[PDB]
Order: structure tokens, then sequence, then C-alpha cells
């Protein structure tokens, strides 16, 4: 199934009938960082499998819902269970849920992930406002837009120089200052590693030479589809570990350690993003 | 359809019956740089869709013809509308038209493109004679030769160290000197970005560290297929913008700006390549 | 055919019936470096085509056998004819023979290849003990583990920091010292170029900046599948040429030159690996 105009419209039709909500904000939350979704007010939970033309996710398993409702007086739609390209999803499967968000009325997309720190100023538990990216799959002919262009959504050759909105980064920092946790908040460039193996010690050393600040396995595909169709983006990484230090000390990273950092910071991240949503222009 | 000996021979059979021309020069022109094709003498225009085993190009649309005839007393074949890998064409679809050129008698292939400048000496409107390349898709398991080797055309493991003929670069520079536009003519290394998103500001900064002089989304696939089967190559980039300056000044690039630079330099490029064809040993 | 538990078990069932050998060591030998396989004692040769669920290899052709028997008192299984991803094999086709090795009882995998030297200390004929890697296909969304995870074999997100066993590297060096050829033995980081074109002169210059010591077109896919399912690895590169010197002197590399270096060092490599097998804890 192609992520074209007609197919995205059929999905949006279904969601409009079932939910009644006209959202103008979208959210995609990282692993263990979804508690906010469970506090959406007057909410409607829609399993992906029930939505016409949504990608099939039963081989990977685990939760996969679209959730609609209100936060801080604002109307939102959330993906509960994001799709990752290391599972083998095609470009068309990744793009269709974002293009459905567009047809529902979304103008701002908020994204979180966990990632490895490369910059030596970054420690476990820090937050990074993403200001740019290095897309290794894109350079290497696996860009999420490889394929025919869907002209109704955007141009054949997008410019990504303003993909990460500057004013949204400033608002996120202002709220951190108001609550006295700005000592945790950095900015930086996100490198996309297709995955699912963590960056090796020698890959980490290479990434430091190349000017990467953080590295992870998500986010860049969704950002590019959102930028293509004119949706503004704020993206924030929660640092699980510093991979350069770990290489010097022969320390390993694993998913259990990642989820423990998520649980340690989840409630503060929930509070932060609730206020961002409330304050959005 | 595989780009093998039998399939390429069937296409060449058709072209020989229809055209009568035995070319020994091939040309592939970049976007907005095709005016020379319209001045080919005693010419024959063959739509791709009419040629047995040629790749289907109707999803992308736009012009797609093979054109045969004479320039400067020399017999040539031109691709009018090149195939780009960001459209989703397979390795086999890209390679078959070049291998048909080989079976028709082509010994020299001339290529132009538009590209972004990375080297700080490059400005909008400059020309770069390509002397080498950095193939990010190839390093990342998307080389145009991934697949079974077609032994009749060339070896399993090609060496690309002489892919860009030195004497053809010297002839192109000599002609620029004769017409007093050598101040526009540089040499450099071409980085292949699969695309279709332009290099981001942070990707551009990385490319400068890596020794790239220019970056674009074409040319390297055709060069590798030509080198594999023993065809000599001259490739020239027309610089649309300097992406490093643009990153420092928050300036964007778009296809309208690219085509305006093409129109500004098209007639000089036409004059240049006509004389190169005329002078080829 | 997926490289899952049930399919690998069906292949292992067949091999157990035919061979009688319960191996705990696996070997994969590089081009021209397979003489040891022909001296396996009380051996059984099994063509891939006869084994249920093994990948089809007839398009590429050439030898493809599984060989089981005894070396130095130890029970081994060898792949005679390795699978290379530049042939177009899928992730599932590469992984299934390694996962069959696991089900047969393999705990240690020994690997050789030929490769190009990047570090200026490396000459034709030197050996490099691999201590880490830089996986350009993995960064670029062509990792051998892209797809659903096969949970019975290993975790969704593997850590590769101990993929190359330190004690096996120490044993290999000790044996070289015992036989007075330690002057040939280096250690280093292996870059994976998907291939099948050799690194270009300008790609070689880039690899030196990035901290790569050697570059080749194999090994990293098998290492990652072995590490995923808990098999220890020793991997050794035989240097065919120094690609940085060759770029400075406009010297080419080709497969004939590669095979001549293999023949020059084959007997010493056979002696070395026989003793390693004999001495394995
Ligand atoms: C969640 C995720 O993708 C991730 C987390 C930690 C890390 N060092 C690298 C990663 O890619
Ligand atoms: C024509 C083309 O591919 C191209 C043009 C300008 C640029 N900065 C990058 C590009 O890739
Ligand atoms: C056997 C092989 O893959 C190989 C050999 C020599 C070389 N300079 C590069 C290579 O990739």
């Amino acid at each position: 199934v192609v992520a074209n105009y007609e197919n995205a419209s059929m999905a949006a039709d279904y969601i409009k009938r079932v939910s009644n909500v006209l959202p103008d904000i979208g959210i995609i939350c990282g692993s263990g960082l979804g508690k906010l979704i469970e506090e959406i007010e007057e909410r409607k939970v829609i399993p992906y499998i029930n939505i016409p033309n949504f990608p099939k996710t039963t081989v990977a398993g685990h939760v996969g819902n679209l959730v609609l409702g209100s936060v801080g007086g604002r109307k939102i739609v959330a993906m509960q269970g994001r799709l990752h390209m290391y599972e083998g999803y095609s470009n068309q499967e990744i793009a269709l849920p974002i293009r459905v968000m567009k047809l529902l009325g979304v103008r701002v997309l908020l994204i979180t992930n966990l990632a490895g720190g490369i910059n030596r100023k970054l420690k476990s538990g820090d937050f990074v406002l993403i200001k740019g990216h290095i897309n290794f799959p894109g350079l290497g002919l696996n860009n999420v837009l490889v394929g025919p262009n869907q002209d109704e959504f955007g141009p054949r050759f997008p410019d990504l120089s303003n993909a990460y909105d500057r004013l949204l980064q400033q608002l996120a920092l202002k709220i951190a200052q108001e609550n006295d946790f700005q000592d945790l908040v950095h900015e930086g460039v996100y490198a996309f590693n297709g995955g699912p193996t963590y960056e090796s010690p020698d890959e980490s050393n290479m990434l430091l030479k190349l000017g990467c600040d953080v590295v992870g396995m998500s986010t860049v595909p969704e950002v590019i589809i959102a930028c293509h169709c004119g949706i503004k983006v704020l993206a924030v990484s929660l640092i699980a570990n510093n991979s350069i230090l770990d290489a010097e000390n022969d320390v390993s990273i694993n998913h259990e350690k990642v989820l423990a950092v998520a649980e340690k910071r989840a409630d503060l991240l929930q509070m932060w993003f609730k206020e961002i949503i409330t304050r959005l222009p």
C-alpha cells in the first residue's frame, strides 16, 4: 500500500468518524516515555489494525494505537508505539501515519527518543534539543523519500535547513528555566544509525570526528516526512549513556539500561511536554 | 528485467533497425542542460517506451527519449531524460541503457549534472571537472553493481582508479582556455548523496571534513556501469550554490534556484560540449 | 525462507543424520585460503543444494559445501565457499548457515579474508587481527539484522563491544611468536565496504581520516550474526595491497593480484590456524 493522497484520505475518513476530535498537534513518544498518552482527556483509542491502509505491525508485536483527545486545552493525536525502520518497514509504511496526521489538521509534531551521547559534555539523564541531523541511510540511498514523489503532500527535492523549528526550541528551554532544570538541557546534532546493533566502540569514535553530538535509530524518517508536507517539528533526545566514555572504559549498553534511564526521567519529561503543549502559540 | 547480454542485445537490435546510426559517443545531460540534443543533425528520436526491455518510466513521468544523429561530424547517441536512483529504479533498470550504448559501439561517454559546492573556492555558476568520487551508497551495500555479475560486460570486482579519463579532462580545459572562460573551470571529487533531500547544513559540514569538493544525486551509477564495460568517461558539474556558505548564513536551496543557474549557463555549456565532441581523438 | 528457529532446525536435523559429527568449532575461509578444509580428517562433504532451507547459490556458481570432521583432535564444521552480500543475498540467506552452526553446537567461529590496507604501517602480505569494525551498511539501514528479531537466537538490540574475543587474539599472537613470524602480525579496525567495486582512491583517503585500518567486502555480517547468538569470534585479514600508497602512485588493484597474495601466504596461514584450533581452550 502506497502512502499516497487517496490512501491517506481513506484512513483519515475512518478516524474522523470514530473520534470526533480535530487535532492540530501530533506527538510520537519514545520507549518508556509514553505516560502522557495515558492522561489524554476525553480520549479515544484506535488500534492500528482497525484503520484502513495503516501498516501491518503484528510481526513485531507490542502496542500500536492512535490516541486522540485533549491536553492543556489543546486537541492532539498520539502514536502509541512508533514504527522503527530496523524492523524492516518500507518507506511507504513509515510515511502513511504522518501523512494521515497532516490530513487530520496537524500543524506541529512533538517527538522524543532515547539516544547515545557522543559529545563529551553529555551524561546519562541529560536532554538534547535537536537542531539538525546527519542521515546516514539518506546519503546511502535508503532515504525515507526514495520512490515516486507524492506531489499533493510536498516537493520532489525538500530543503531540511529549517526542519527543527527555532522558536519551539526556545520555548522548550524557557520552560526548563522556569522549573530550574535547565542544567540538564543541551542542544545538538542527531546522527541516524539504521540499527538494530548499537554503535560499536570504533563507530562511536568515528562519529565524534564527524561532528555528531548524539546517535540513535529513529526520528529522522518522521522528521523528513513532516518537513516535506509543512509540519513544524520539536525533537528531544534523552541520553542513556556516553558511548565515547564507554569505549574508553570497555562498558556495554543494553536495552535494560536504556529503559531504566527512561523510568528515571519519565515523570519530568511528562511535566515538561504537557506545559509545551499548553504554551504552543 | 535483468541488464544481461541477451536483453541488452534485443534493445540494440531494435535501435539499429529504426535509426541507421552507428554511434561511438554517448551523452547524458543534466536538468536544463539538454539544448544540444535539440541540434543533433539528421536525428532520430526514439521514446524509451517503444524500445524492448527499456525500463518503465511512466510513474515518474516527463521526457524519456533516446536520440541519435550527428554533431560536429561525429555520430552520437543521447539519453534525453536521465534515470535517477532516488525515484526507486533498480540496479538493473539503471544499467541496461548504458550496456545498450556499449553494444551500439559507444567508446566515450560525456556527462553533465548540477551539484552543490562544498570546497570553499566554489561559487554558483562555476564548472568542476570530476576527477574522482566518494560513493556513499556503494560503501553502504547499495552499489549499482550489487547482484550477479554479467560477465560478458566486465569483471566481478572493478577498479575505478582510472574511471575519469585524464586526457579528456585536459581537452575540456584546453577548450575553456581557447574561449577565455578558464576562470570558471575547477577540478574536484564528487560525493554521491542518494537523495532526494538536499544535503542538510550539518551533512554539508561533515562532507567538508571528509574531503568532498561537490555533492549531488546522480552520475556515479552511470560512471560505474561505463567503467565496468570499458567506456571512457568525462563528467562535469555545474555548481548551483555553495552549501557551506549557505549553512553559515541560513540560506536555503531549492529546485527553482537550480534551474535558474542552469538557464544562466546553458548556452556556454552547449558551445563547450559541441567543441569537445568535435575534437575527441 | 526466513532464518528462524524452525527452518534452521530442519537443516541441522539433516546434517546430523548424514555426518555423525558434533562440532564445537566453525570456520569460514577467505578466497584462496581454504587448503585446510581439504585436510579435515574422517570428513563428510555436504553440498549446500542438498541441505533443507540452505540458500540457493547457483546464480553465482562456484563451490558451496559444508564440510565436517576433525582437526588437531577437535570437531569442526567449515563453510567451503562463503556467501557475500555484493551478490545480492538477503539478510535471511546470510544468517541461516551461521544459525545452523549454533544449533549443531558451535561455540567458537574462526574467520579469514583478504583486504586492503589503509594504515600506513601495513604492507602486502601482512596479517591483521581484527579488534573492532566500522559497518557502513549498518549505519545506512542495510545491517544484516534489519527485519523481525528471531528471539530464540538473541536480543533485539545487540552490543558488539566484545564481538572480537580478546583471549583468542592473544592466543593467535602467541603462536605467531612461537614460530617467529610475529613481525607480520598487526591489530586493527576493519571497515565493511559493501562492494563489489574496490575502494576508489578518494574513498581510501576518506577511510584514513575516519580511523579505519583495513577495508573489505565480507566478515562483518557473519560476525554480527555470531555475536547475536553468543558465538565467540576470531577474524584475521591478509593484506593484499596498501590502498593509500596505491592512490599516491596511481597503482591499481585487481582480483588476480589478490589471489597471488593468497597463494603466497596460504601454507603459513594453514599451519597457523591448525595450531589455533588445536590449542583452543
Ligand atoms: C533507543 C536507541 O535507539 C538508543 C539508545 C542508546 C544508545 N546508546 C543508542 C541507541 O540507538
Ligand atoms: C541537481 C542536484 O542533484 C543538486 C543540485 C544542488 C545541490 N546543492 C545538490 C544537489 O544534489
Ligand atoms: C577480498 C576483498 O574483498 C578485497 C581485497 C583487496 C582490497 N584492496 C579490497 C577488498 O575488498
